[PDB]
This record gives structure tokens, C-alpha cells and sequence, in this order.
């Protein structure tokens, strides 16, 4: 298993497989994710952080962009506020075994350079563009403010600025990373993560829609909101219990059930348990049992250490 | 004759007129004017100068904003380029004989609490409303851009951060300046001047479409343009002979005549010669002559100027 093929593990994409290649080769290499502050961290957040620590075991230099500023953009609220919460989150992310740097994007986004250049990047891009890359992010807004169409060019400028060589980010950044992409004259190697989905099935998870497992809910918090989840027999597809399976578990994964169901169940992989699944030889109460006591067990430690 | 009444004469609207006589009271008072750098100086330019003359007069303090940030957002072309027709603008505007301070936009409107500024009133005003306030300022774009949103809340952070009383602008201004007055904790009185309308009748006066009359023309250029342009017997609506007349000339206007087309006429208001035109007592031709003749030496002392 390449470095290569570690750091693609669980990724939706690399854009591009061959730019990440050449980028590997070089002793100095640095990765950075940016992510407005939540005041919960959660899986989502989680799986990213997993993949920020892949790349730093492949030897690069991880920084974390605490994105107020965006986030102010974003209607998320005062600066000051945002800060704090970027703080707390900072916090967490220590609490997950991450070795990084930590940066504010206000600490350089707000200079005069910085600035001349987001307004040369607005003179490139179209507001229907500026737009379309924003449907997966922007705050829902009857009436879209200028802010808006600010924040992608905002996000363009941060990876040519810092100068990573690779941008880590949720599906849902796909369309401000093309746009990167396009218009700054270095290509950043662009690592794209699965965006799970709400425990409720009814679309993505989000810490806005109240739909997901915090990395601190308590094991009693854990096991009912997964028992109450969707997770339909033999479906796999959008199903938020299979995801955390998948993203979260290590194999071989030990399934107990009562001997009336079959007894106990030892899994060799991911892709071994999807085909029990969608068999139903494996019902959805003892795949949601199993799920509940590892992901308790997975993220014990950061609960502690947030505890403590 | 107020000094209110002298800053009126021959504007379009003043936002408001309580407010402004509430200004006019006070010992220290400013106002502003922006202009995008433009490579010919013509009437329309000159019209508000002169309207900053008589702010001048009235002891204002007057300052000429050469907007080369705001240009450079409306797409026309590089900094430095547009920086240097700016210092030419000032050069224009010095021959006018205003006396005046002038400012490049971008001397202050990169500065981090600019910038600041610029990203907390995008989150307040809607993409409607800015795209709206640009149409007739906008440079025409199949596919707009950023930049165009970006514009017109850097023009209303330029009036709070400069602390002036008083903006003056054209018509066309009106809509950027209705939302600086919603949007800022001080209102900002508003001057604005008629938009004159373009030698061939067909639309508004521009630098960019060609149907203005620069105030270095030289005398055979001014007298042929005049003599092309549209001027319907009867008709003072869009006509731009006639606007010239009001705006520029001076009466008593003495307008010659042959003997055999009624001789010489002495007109003592631009009412008067309004409603000699309208009842067709006087013929395009001879109206065209004298605001030519009278246009050119209005006009010598400036083109000598910059010739000198
Ligand atoms: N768009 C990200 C946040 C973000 C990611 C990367 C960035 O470079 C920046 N930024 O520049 O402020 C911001 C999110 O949805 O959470
Ligand atoms: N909008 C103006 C230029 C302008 C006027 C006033 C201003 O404050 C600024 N500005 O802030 O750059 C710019 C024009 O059409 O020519
Ligand atoms: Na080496
Ligand atoms: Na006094």
C-alpha cells in the first residue's frame, strides 16, 4: 500500500492523481483544510481530520485554517465569536491526535495584498459562477447578499497565498476548488472527502441540521441516536450507520448477537460486511449495536481528553 | 439668492434639502466627488466640476476622489495605467480653476479597516440591490462579474470613511448613494447633477461611446460636432444643443443673426430662449452657431491652459 494509496483511502477524489504523485516526491510538503467554526464537532468534521493525519504520516506539514472570516461572510456572526469558536475547535482537534499549525484566516486575509488580490480574482470570476460554487456551503438566504459571491474568491486566494501544494476539503468545496484551479497559475493538488449523511437519512450531514454524532455526545447520546437512525435492511446507499462503518470501524470487526440470530459474526473488511447487508444476513438492530459499542470505544479518548 | 439656492441652481435633486441647510450652517464643511479616470474630460465632467465650484464658493472644503480602484474593479484596465490618467484628470480639473484636494482611491481603500468595512456592509446589502445600482455605471459584460457587486460598497464605504457631509455625483450615482444613505449611521447629503444627454441624441453623454464634446476640443472639432448633432426645431426634450445653452452659457445671450432671418436676438434667461425655441421663433441653425461660438470661449481659457 503506496503512501499514495494510503492517503487515497476513503476519498472521493484526488484532483489529480498524477499532480499528488509528483507532489510526493518532495521532502517539504504541506496540506491545509479550512473549516468555518462549529460549536459541535462531528463526525464529519472527524473523518476529514482522520485524512489530515493520513497526510501528515505521509510526511506533510498540516495546517488548519480556523476560517473566520469566511465564516463571517458566511452570517455565521460576530469575529469575536467565531474566534472563540475556532478556539474550542482547536482544542478538539488536538484532542484527535492531530499534529498541525493553526492559523486564523483574519490573521492574513485582511492585508493589503491579500486584498488587491481577491479584488483581481473578482474581476475574473463570474457572479453565476461565484454563485454555483457556493450552493453546498452558503447559509440559506431568501435574499443572497454580497457576501456571498465574496467568500469563493476569498477561499481561492487562502491556497495561493499560504502556498500549499494540497487542499483538503468535503465534496462540497469541489466547485471552489475547480475555480482555483482554473484561475491561479499554481494547480493545488485538491483532496476531496465524502460528505456523510444525516443520521435521519434525509440529506447531508450538517452542524447546522442537527443530524449528527458529536465527537464528545456521551456513549448513552451515541446509542440513541443511532438506534433511532435510518438504516433500512439491505440498503446500503445513503445509509448513515453502513457510512460509519465504513469511515469510522477497524477490521476484522466482531458483530455479537444473541445465538437465536446466528451467534457472533467476525467481519474481515468493509466491503465483506456490505455484502452481508445487502444479503440480509446481517440485520440493521445488530449492524446498529455493533456501530454504537465501536464508535463509543473510537472516540473514547477524545472525550476524555476534552473531559479532562 | 441663498447660497442654498446657488448650490440648487441647476441640479436634479438634492437628498435632502433639510439636511443640506442643516450643512450649510456649519463653519468646516466637505464634499466629495468620484470620477473613474477617463482619457477625455467632456461637458458632463465639467458640469459637476462647476457644481463643485460653487461648493467651493459657498465654503466648502472640496475634495476630487480619482477613483482608480473603483475603475479598476469596472474593468478599465491596470492600476498604473489608470492611476496615470487620473493624474491627468487632476490636470484638467486644476485648469477648470477648482481649487480642490485630490485623493486616489486606493491611498486608503486597501487599508485592513477599509477592507473590514467593505466585507460588514456585503453582508448587508442583496445582490439585487447592488447589481441594480450599477446598471448605469456598469461596464457592459455578457457575463458579470464579482468585481461589478464589489463596486458600489466600496463607493459607499468611501463617503463614511472620509467623513464628508456632502457627495456629489450624476444621476446615474443616485442608487449607490440611496443605499449608502440606508446603510450608514451618518446620511451623507446628496448633490446630483443631470446627465447630459449625447451629441446624436440616442442615448446618454459617455466617454465611452464617443458623443461628448471634450473641453480641449479645439474650435473647428467643437463647431463640427455642434453642427452634426441633434437639434429638432421646437424640441428641447434630449436635445443636447439646448442642454448645453442651460447649463453652460451665460445670459444675457445675444444670438446673431442675418438681417433677412431676423436679426440679431438678445435672449435674457434660458427660459426665454426655451420658449423661443419651442414656439419656433428660433431655427436650430442659428441656436447651433451661438452655443458653438459661445461653447469655444467658455471653453479657451481651459484647452490654453493644458496647451500651455
Ligand atoms: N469553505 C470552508 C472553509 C474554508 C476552507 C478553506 C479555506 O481556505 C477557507 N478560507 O480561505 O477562509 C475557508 C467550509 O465550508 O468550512
Ligand atoms: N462611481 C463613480 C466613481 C466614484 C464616485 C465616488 C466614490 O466614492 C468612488 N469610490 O469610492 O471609489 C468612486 C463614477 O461612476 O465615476
Ligand atoms: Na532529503
Ligand atoms: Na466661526
Amino acid at each position: 500500500m503506496d503512501e499514495f494509496e494510503m492517503i487515497k483511502r476513503n476519498t472521493s477524489e484526488i484532483i489529480s492523481e498524477e499532480e499528488l504523485r509528483e507532489v510526493l516526491k518532495k521532502d517539504e510538503k504541506s496540506a491545509h483544510i479550512g473549516f468555518e467554526p462549529s460549536g459541535k464537532i462531528h463526525l464529519g468534521h472527524y473523518l476529514q481530520i482522520k485524512k489530515m493525519i493520513d497526510l501528515q504520516n505521509a510526511g506533510f506539514d498540516i495546517i488548519i485554517l480556523l476560517a473566520d472570516l469566511c465564516a463571517y461572510l458566511n452570517q455565521k456572526g460576530e469575529l469575536d465569536e467565531i474566534r472563540k469558536i475556532g478556539d474550542y475547535n482547536k482544542k478538539v482537534f488536538e484532542a484527535m491526535g492531530l499534529k498541525a499549525k493553526y492559523v486564523y484566516g483574519s490573521e492574513f486575509q485582511l492585508d493589503k495584498d491579500y486584498t488587491l488580490n481577491v479584488y483581481r480574482l473578482a474581476l475574473k470570476t463570474t457572479l453565476k459562477r461565484a454563485r454555483r460554487s457556493m450552493e453546498l456551503i452558503a447559509r440559506e438566504d431568501e435574499n443572497p447578499k454580497v457576501a456571498e459571491v465574496i467568500y469563493p474568491i476569498m477561499q481561492v486566494n487562502s491556497a495561493h497565498y499560504r502556498g500549499v501544494d494540497v487542499a483538503v476539503g468535503g465534496m462540497e468545496q469541489r466547485k471552489i476548488h475547480m475555480l482555483a484551479r482554473e484561475l491561479l497559475p499554481k494547480k493545488v493538488v485538491c483532496i476531496h472527502n465524502p460528505v456523510l449523511t444525516g443520521l435521519d437519512g434525509e440529506g447531508k450531514m450538517s452542524s447546522s441540521k442537527g443530524n449528527f454524532i458529536a465527537v464528545d455526545d456521551s456513549p448513552e447520546e451515541i446509542r440513541a441516536k443511532i438506534k433511532k437512525a435510518y438504516c433500512p435492511a439491505g440498503v446500503v446507499e445513503g445509509n448513515p450507520i453502513m457510512e460509519i462503518a465504513k469511515y469510522f470501524l477497524e477490521y476484522p470487526l466482531t458483530i455479537k448477537r444473541p445465538e437465536k440470530f446466528g451467534g457472533d459474526l467476525t467481519v474481515n473488511s468493509y466491503e465483506e460486511l456490505e455484502s452481508l447487508f445487502k444479503n440480509k444476513e446481517l440485520h440493521p438492530m445488530d449492524l446498529k449495536n455493533a456501530v454504537a459499542e465501536e464508535l463509543i470505544k473510537i472516540l473514547e479518548p477524545i472525550r476524555k481528553r476534552l473531559l479532562e
